[PDB]
């Protein structure tokens, strides 16, 4: 599923949270800032935590 989000996600789409992170809640969205090609900690602008921060694609759902 990492594979097919890291295909489709366009810089400045709405992200979601399907697993509970650090700082950030399973069901808490995003948008996507940036990412690293290579790399695969996406930096996405959470509302919950108030900022960006590092998660993987696999747990980096699209629902915008």
């Amino acid at each position: 599923y990492g594979e097919y989000v890291q295909q489709t996600l366009q810089p400045g789409m709405r992200v979601r949270m399907l697993d509970d992170y650090e700082e950030i809640s399973a069901g808490d969205e995003g948008e996507f800032r940036q990412s690293n090609n290579g790399i695969p900690p996406v930096q996405v602008f959470w509302q919950s935590t108030g900022r960006t921060y590092w998660v993987h694609w696999h747990m980096l759902e699209i629902l915008g």
